[PDB]
């Protein structure tokens, strides 16, 4: 896998962001992941979170898997980096997303996140208290 630039067009909540690449506005949907909705427990500390990671960062970029690209819904499926640090994987690590939705094909990171979720669940962080 390869990463590949975008910035950030604005925030939207844990696990979706709408961020420019090549040029055009996407939703961005994160592998691999699921965070509560913001109307939900630990909703807004995930939104909180991924607002923070990504507004702060100097470099945002994507990482599409081996499988599709775009959801049903039109939303891109990535792996998002920020300052060179997964934002899949940092949300895991801190109990605000399960790994989830896990599909052949496009798991390249999985192992690597369940690793970080046995890590959160060990520490009983925020999802796991
Ligand atoms: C993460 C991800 C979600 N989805 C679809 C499955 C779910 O369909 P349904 O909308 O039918 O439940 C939906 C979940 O996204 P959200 O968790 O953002 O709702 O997005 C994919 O198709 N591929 C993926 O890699
Ligand atoms: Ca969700």
């Amino acid at each position: 896998l390869h990463k590949e630039p975008a910035t950030l067009i604005k925030a939207i909540d844990g696990d979706t962001v709408k961020l420019m690449y090549k040029g055009q506005p996407m939703t961005f949907r994160l592998l691999l992941v699921d965070t509560p909705e913001f109307n939900e427990k630990y909703g807004p500390e995930a939104s909180a979170f991924t607002k923070k990671m990504v507004e702060n960062a100097k470099k945002i970029e994507v990482e599409f898997d081996k499988g599709q690209r775009t959801d049903k819904y039109g939303r891109g499926l990535a792996y998002e980096y920020a300052d060179g640090k997964m934002v899949n994987e940092a949300l895991v690590r801190q109990g605000l997303a399960k790994v989830a939705y896990v599909y052949k094909g496009n798991n390249t990171h999985e192992q690597l996140l369940r690793k970080a979720e046995a890590q959160a669940k060990k520490e009983k962080l925020n999802i796991w208290s």
